[PDB]
């Protein structure tokens, strides 16, 4: 879906979406974005599965579903669920990131 249906379209994950952007373009070069993913506490391992699954635009750059994927799947493998959207949209627990 998108972010709305994401969270009711909450603006409050654009925080931590942008935490991660660099420059003052407003696009995420995505490397910062593992950056703020390993904030998480997973490993880098099931970490790569969610990048792989994440990585779909092409670029390098995270999108907005994307990114917003990414991040609640951490919260995936922090119950030790799948590391795929196919294992997505579920009751997963929160995750490590702040509030």
């Amino acid at each position: 879906l998108s972010l709305t249906q994401l969270s009711s379209g909450n603006p409050v994950y654009e925080k931590y979406y942008r935490q991660v952007e660099a420059g003052n373009t407003g696009r995420v070069l995505a490397l910062d974005a593992a950056a703020f993913l390993k904030k998480s506490g997973l490993p880098d391992l099931i970490l790569g599965k969610i990048w792989d699954l994440a990585d779909t635009d092409g670029k390098g750059v995270l999108s907005k579903q994307e990114f917003f994927v990414a991040l609640r799947l951490v919260a995936c493998a922090q119950n030790g669920l799948e590391v795929s959207l196919s294992s997505l949209s579920l009751a997963v627990p929160p995750p490590r990131f702040h509030d």
